[PDB]
């Protein structure tokens, strides 16, 4: 439930693969489209994550990439924890399985508008962000909130 | 706004392009390696950027992304204003000069680290967004306060 905490998440479409951080306890994302899921795709997609947030512990979506040298390279290097994905509290499981629905019917959604699938995919990344839940906040105002408290101490 | 203001950026290394958008109340950035600025990469680099921060402005770096259809109907889509970026503030001009400098400073003391020039770039925005300045707060804890307090108004 603390600040730096993330959960990565990797879903299929289109014979692609979406690679998505969630914020744990605000619902914010950042998501990307890969050809595949690699320790070097996953690797960057990391760094990228902590030049922008400050993640301080991923819980990584799968053994390959817990094990990946390339990603535990990218941990080193940005200051982050790597922890295994196993969701010890279940409910952790179907909230992602939600997600992961919810994100390819707005990818359903946005399809047309969208050229590439990358496209319709941030799309996606930003109704998914603004998206006010519930005086309900979104999810982007809550991980601004989450994370400005932490600051203060 | 102020919390809402980004401005591009686009500088060259290794005959690639560099696209940096500034939070210019923070200091704080995110940046891609691109092949070459066009239309479309710009559209879908303030497309992926609006969908992580509540971007309302953002001063275009040229007049041919100020014009393009593609970066006017991701704007359009995403909610933000356009502006053109002409220092009307001279000092916002050096300013930038001087973080392009900064970024490549860098890039170049990473350079070895990464084997693509894409990984150093995200190695320099994440020493740029956790540089203390410095009781000295970053860009990162800069940005987030700005984007907090006026979230509680
Ligand atoms: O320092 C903290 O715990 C929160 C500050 C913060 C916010 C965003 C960041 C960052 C640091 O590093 C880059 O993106
Ligand atoms: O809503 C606001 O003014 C700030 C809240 C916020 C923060 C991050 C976001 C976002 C919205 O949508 C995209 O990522």
């Amino acid at each position: 439930s603390s600040p730096g905490i993330w959960q990565l998440d990797c879903t299929h479409l289109e014979g692609k693969v979406i690679l998505v951080a969630v914020h744990v306890a605000s619902g914010y994302i950042e998501a990307e489209v890969i050809p595949a899921e690699t320790g070097q795709e996953t690797a960057y997609f990391l760094l990228k994550l902590a030049g922008r947030w400050p993640v301080k512990t991923v819980h990584t979506d799968n053994g390959s990439n817990f094990t990946s040298t390339t990603v535990k390279a990218a941990c080193w290097w940005a200051g982050i924890k790597q922890e295994d994905g196993i969701p010890y509290n279940p409910q952790s499981q179907g909230v992602i399985e939600s997600m992961n629905k919810e994100l390819k019917k707005i990818i359903g959604q946005v399809r047309d508008q969208a050229e590439h699938l990358k496209t319709a995919v941030q799309m996606a990344v930003f109704i998914h962000n603004h998206k006010r839940k519930g005086g309900g906040y979104s999810a982007g105002e809550r991980i601004v909130d989450i994370i400005a408290t932490d600051i203060q101490t």
